[PDB]
């Protein structure tokens, strides 16, 4: 194992876009730095690091790309886990006051916790002129072909690299786009009241402050979220998701606040709870869930609606008008209109219908 160098276990390790998470908070980052220009047999310099915080060797190819009479300098990032939420923006800064860089980062895991600071930061850092992407087979093999020690080893995959790969990619366009995709709205927002394969929970938000005697919506605090989930790296709904952001808002104590709540899958007992029991320490917002289908929760899920809107939540089923809103605002429709599916009203209204039922108690 020359220094300098990762063996593959530690190639395995971190560059596995596995459900397996980081409870060792660690990162491994990969650089190649060219000199733009012509050449496409121009010499590549390539290196790696490891977080390593106290001395931080990962940011040695900062002083390569210095402004040396007229070259420019283009970086290609192998990096395990994410940028961090000040290691973005800072690289956006770079970016900004260094024009002659060019950067090119490829991700393995996104950041499955987040933290609007952290979309924020990663969308600057789009803003600044990097171009970001999920690796893929192609990605992992470039990868361990020119930083990893292989005695000879072929590169040799995991079971769901693709799989994964792409989630992440559906996962990183949700974030860099801040609008989620046009197929996967029309996918889980659905208004059937049984239906299948809807395993993920979505969940758009909108904020509106007290202002004069009128609701002004808080246009930069709108945003969208979907559960997280698997195993072998458990995860919250995305209800319990949505309670995570708002103490990120910074929220003031003394004026009152609108907060609504478009979501693809009614809440649970156990979410509805929680929900109930934030709103009661939270007497300055009031919350009302507009949702698609009704989630049935094996029985207990009447109940934790009542006990949610016992609170003072404004429950509620999307209509036409809202599933429009919806699409309008959170979704990447580059100008098309909302294209109904077959039956919307009806099971609007049937939903309506039963809605009524469970919150008369029954
Ligand atoms: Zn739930």
């Amino acid at each position: 194992g020359p220094l300098g160098s990762m063996d593959p276990d530690t190639f395995s390790d971190n560059f596995n876009n596995r459900p397996i998470a980081s409870r060792r908070n660690t990162v491994y980052l990969c650089y190649e730095v060219k000199t733009k220009g012509p050449s496409r047999d121009a010499k590549i310099f390539r290196g790696q690091a490891a977080s390593e915080d106290k001395y931080h060797p990962e940011m040695r190819f900062l002083s390569l790309v210095s402004k040396w009479r007229d070259q420019e300098y283009e970086v290609t990032w192998y990096i395990s886990w994410s940028p961090c939420t000040k290691c973005a923006r800072d690289m956006a800064t770079f970016l900004q006051e260094n024009t002659h860089v060019t950067l090119t980062i490829f991700v393995a895991r996104l950041y499955a916790a987040a933290d609007p600071d952290y979309q924020e930061a990663l969308r600057s850092l789009a803003q600044a002129g990097a171009t970001i992407k999920i690796m893929n087979y192609d990605e992992f093999q470039h990868c361990w072909s020119k930083f990893v020690y292989s005695q000879g080893a072929p590169f040799q995959p995991w079971d769901g690299l693709d799989e994964h790969s792409q989630a992440l990619s559906g996962r990183l366009g949700e974030i860099l786009r801040h609008s989620m995709d046009a197929a996967t709205f029309t996918f889980n927002f659905n208004n059937e009241p049984w239906v299948r394969g809807r395993h993920e929970t979505y969940l758009c938000y909108e904020v509106e402050r007290m202002h004069n005697d009128t609701w002004v919506k808080l246009a930069q605090r709108r945003g969208f979220l979907a559960n997280q989930a698997k195993h072998k790296l458990e995860g919250r709904h995305a209800a319990l998701c949505f309670l995570d952001v708002i103490p990120f808002w910074k929220l003031d104590l003394d004026q009152d606040y609108r907060v609504t709540c478009f979501t693809s899958w009614s809440p649970c007992f156990s979410c509805a709870q929680e929900m109930a029991k934030f709103i009661s320490k939270n007497k300055h917002v009031s919350l009302c869930i507009k949702t698609a289908r009704i989630y049935d929760d094996k029985g207990r899920a009447a109940e934790g609606l009542r006990t949610l809107a016992e609170a003072g939540a404004k429950i509620s089923i999307m209509t036409y008008s809202e599933f429009k809103h919806c699409w309008d605002t959170f979704v990447d429709h580059q100008g098309a209109p909302f294209q109904p599916w077959d039956g919307l009203d009806e099971h609007s209204q049937d939903l309506s219908g039963r809605l009524r039922a469970i919150l008369q108690n029954q």
